[PDB]
């Protein structure tokens, strides 16, 4: 069918937007800012602003993962799109904010989250829709209770906008936006999209590897310098694919008792494989697994034979794969890159300039920066720096801020856990972080 | 006197300016902003603009090279100050370029240096006196031929200004302001400091040497990376001074036939004493005198005891102090560093984030920045740099400038040698540089 | 001053090709595949086929070095271009093989090279041009001597094509095409593009140095 486009990662940042390519727009005859109606999986509906992209594949729509979530969906699944010429301008709309993205949050919340998100921005909503608000350094969700034109509207001027007391639960299906996903990797645009490939058939589409005889990949090595997002990528990768998660610690394992210490590899590889499609990340494996002569114990050796064996144990394996992260290549026992194991290798090098402005605008999503803050700047005289480096910047010149606020506060009382939403990063904060 | 004053280094870059205490100026009851008539020796007066220091001494008075050329005088003499009450409004001044300044120029003088210069800024001149302008990345001399008052007058805004044909040759005293002098050196204010100190008496006061039975140092060893201002500090302490300059290039001394080396070294002691005082550089000592066991010559050994020989043989000499640079204090034959020979090693080491503006804004003296041109950033840019890296950003900055302007040069035609007067170096031309 | 151009080089490999960017033809109204007259230094001229391309700015024409050498200039320098209305179909040209490109050659010069070359192409040339055919492992250098119509023409299926005998010498200023250029080096361009910006004030603009007091790379 022409209404039926493959789900894609979102290039505009506005969560209301979702992208079609020019002819895809021609075809489906939808106006430039139009409002459309988005259908997912699970019977659920999305109302969103059309706007085409020069990037965007004709078969392909691009959306947040907001959007994504209230449609029940994943990169890659079918939504059908069609327009939505009926829309009223809302006469009022109910919101609750969701309770574990609320707490500590002392503030209007009216005043601090919604009214500034909503003010002339015409944004389109369907009831049942989590959105989600940045500011003060936090994000907050909220739900649509209600829209007075049910189950959809335009938040115009004049809607009246409720949120009348009482934050409300989690459902189990509703995916918190605190979850890590791709929007959260700069700067790895090329072995990012390298790592969904190899990932992509078993993870999300498992069945085949029982109707055909083909090897996908089973071990995946990510390698480069500490705080590079080698966690994070592996972590997102999981998320983004719905496949389970667990995580192995080097250090962590290393510090149990010889013998707790196989038992807990042991545990790791039965409980991924129980819960499969799932990915197992083995963070610091030169911890574990070093280079053959590193290992002076004999329970050291025996511990690299248990996870060459633990690794050779996952044939179809349900579906597992296995990510581990390291300093280099030749850090670790050779015997890891032998062929039914850690087969693929992945370079995640020092990020460019242009990777390290995506991290610092990661890093800066919650916060309000002055107008006088010029990221590409910040870019410019971070060269070494790797993600950790820039996440660890933003945070410093974030305290700072609040440093400088904080003399002024204690004189005049002590608001102390609000006001960080009325303050404003500025570019001295950065300078004086740069140089620490 | 209190009419008599200590001549002392300048703080303002203005050639017109000369700069006393509150204390004195109020003592000679001079008005801020007044013409004084200095004097100094050779009967040669000059006419410049008094202002105040906090930083002067009530014994001292600051002013640039220009001035102390003009009134033939070097760091440390004695000049007499004085009001100039009587002092009129020029009718009309003639100037003429020094020809040595002026090679390669073909531009409008009036038009590109002498009408920027005298406009509006009230500069008082005395016939005879050679002052500076710089420009289009050149610094051109002119001789006050003629003032149409007096002497001396002011520039006013009426004043006609003449410079009618043909550059005039230079006479001997004359000291070109191309020449290297400490207004040259950035980031070396400690360094420089006790250079200076350890000189100045064998230098400026040499007589003394004869009259009393002391020692004043023979060798100074000065230590540091490639490129930190060795040989220009030695070079501007001699000018300075007064002191007669023999270089040594290492290089050129190893160069040559076995023998040649020999003789060469004792022509330049022999030289230095005869014109003494004088000051012996040895630029790149470790590729005459290595480490005792890095020469495999049988030559190479003669030439290093040589240079023992030479140097044991200068006891107060003519007065003739010998400089050297050398990367690290170990590169060198440890006889060297002996007590009748380089006994004084002073360290000149990588420049701090003050020290790179200072060198960034002597490498721009003569370049036109665009008002968007920030050196405090370029400084906090270039952490690792030494003054030869910041000396070729500048100069690639400038050419890059260069190269931007000559496609659309060359179309509306090729001003070429020219029209790098009207040019401005932008930021972007130092960030495009900045990342090379 | 629009018809100024600024001398840059060629994508289209054909030596009679040069390339304008598409508002520029549009600009001097020019057909593609138009014949168009090139003035160069010395008083040189060149006749070529004008095509347009879609990367090269609109300041600048690209062609090869034959053309480059038939104008006397070089990359960076300025030609002018103009439409050639009045260009006829040639009844007869004559050329000559410069002797050091032909030294060893015993072939048939007409059947070999310029047969070939020429063949229902459609090629401009003018008098004093020199052109370069490639083949049997070796690139011959000719030189017009004489166009029917002069001092240019284009050679059409009906255009006699004399030779003729004798081989000439090359003349002074005649750099020879089998020297090294931008053209004979693959896969550096990258690197070759910094060396060249390294060298471009130094080595084309040097009384540029005498000008001003800032240091170019040595
Ligand atoms: N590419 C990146 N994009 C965004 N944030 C990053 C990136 N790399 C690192 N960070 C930040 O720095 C932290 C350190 O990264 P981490 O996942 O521990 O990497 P590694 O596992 O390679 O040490 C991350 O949790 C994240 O907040
Ligand atoms: N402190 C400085 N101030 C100004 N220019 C400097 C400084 N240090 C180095 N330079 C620049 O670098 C050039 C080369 O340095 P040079 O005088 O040879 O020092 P060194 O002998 O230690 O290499 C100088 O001519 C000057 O232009
Ligand atoms: N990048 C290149 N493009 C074209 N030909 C090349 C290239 N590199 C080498 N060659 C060929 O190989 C020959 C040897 O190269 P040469 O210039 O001697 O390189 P090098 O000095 O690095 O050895 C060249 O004359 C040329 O024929």
């Amino acid at each position: 069918r022409p209404n039926r486009l493959i789900v894609d990662e979102a290039i505009n940042e506005d969560n209301s937007v979702v992208s079609l390519s020019q002819p895809k727009m021609d075809e489906l005859q939808l106006f430039r800012g139009d409002t459309v109606l988005l259908k997912g999986k699970k019977r659920r509906e999305a109302v969103c602003i059309v706007l085409s992209d020069d990037t965007c594949s004709d078969e392909k729509i691009r959306m947040n993962r907001v959007v994504r979530n209230n449609l029940r969906v994943r990169l890659g699944d079918v939504i059908s799109i069609q327009p939505c010429p009926d829309v009223k301008y809302g006469k009022r709309i109910h919101v609750l904010p969701i309770d574990d993205t609320v707490e500590g949050i002392t503030g209007n919340l009216f005043e601090v989250y919604l009214k500034p998100y909503f003010l002339e921005a015409y944004r389109p909503i369907r009831k049942g829709d989590i959105f989600l608000v940045r500011g003060g350094m936090r994000a907050v969700e909220f739900k649509v209770v209600e829209t007075d034109p049910s189950p959809y509207c335009i938040v115009a001027p004049d809607t009246v906008i409720h949120c009348e007391g009482e934050p409300i639960k989690r459902e189990d299906e509703e995916e918190s936006l605190n979850e890590v996903g791709y929007d959260d990797i700069g700067g790895c645009r090329k072995q990012l999209a390298q790592i969904k490939e190899m990932v992509e058939l078993p993870l999300r589409h498992p069945a085949l590897f029982k109707a055909i005889g083909v090897k996908p990949p089973r071990g995946i090595l990510l390698y480069g310098p500490p705080g590079t997002g080698k966690t994070l990528i592996a972590r997102a990768v999981a998320n983004e694919t719905g496949a389970f998660f667990f995580l192995i610690n080097g250090p962590e394992i290393m510090s149990k008792l010889a013998g707790e210490s196989e038992s807990n590899l042991r545990k790791a590889f039965e409980e991924a494989a129980a819960n499969a499609p799932a990915i197992i990340f083995i963070d610091e494996l030169d911890a574990i697994a070093p280079k053959r002569e590193k290992t002076h114990g004999e329970v050291e050796r025996r511990i690299v034979s248990q996870l060459l064996t633990l690794m050779d144990g996952l044939k179809q394996r349900a579906h597992v794969i296995v990510m581990a992260a390291t300093n280099r290549p030749n850090s670790i026992d050779p015997a890891l890159r032998r062929f039914g194991r850690f087969d693929r290798e992945v370079d995640i090098g020092i990020p460019d300039a242009t990777g390290r402005l995506e991290i610092l605008q990661i890093h800066t999503k919650n916060m309000k920066l002055a107008d006088d803050v010029d990221l590409e700047q910040v870019a410019n005289e971070t060269h070494g720096h790797v993600g950790a480096d820039l996440a660890a910047l933003c945070s410093e010149a974030a305290l700072q801020a609040i440093r400088k606020k904080m003399d002024l506060i204690d004189l005049e009382d002590t608001i102390d856990a609000e006001v960080m939403n009325s303050l404003a990063v500025t570019m001295d904060d950065f300078r004086w972080a740069l140089s620490q």
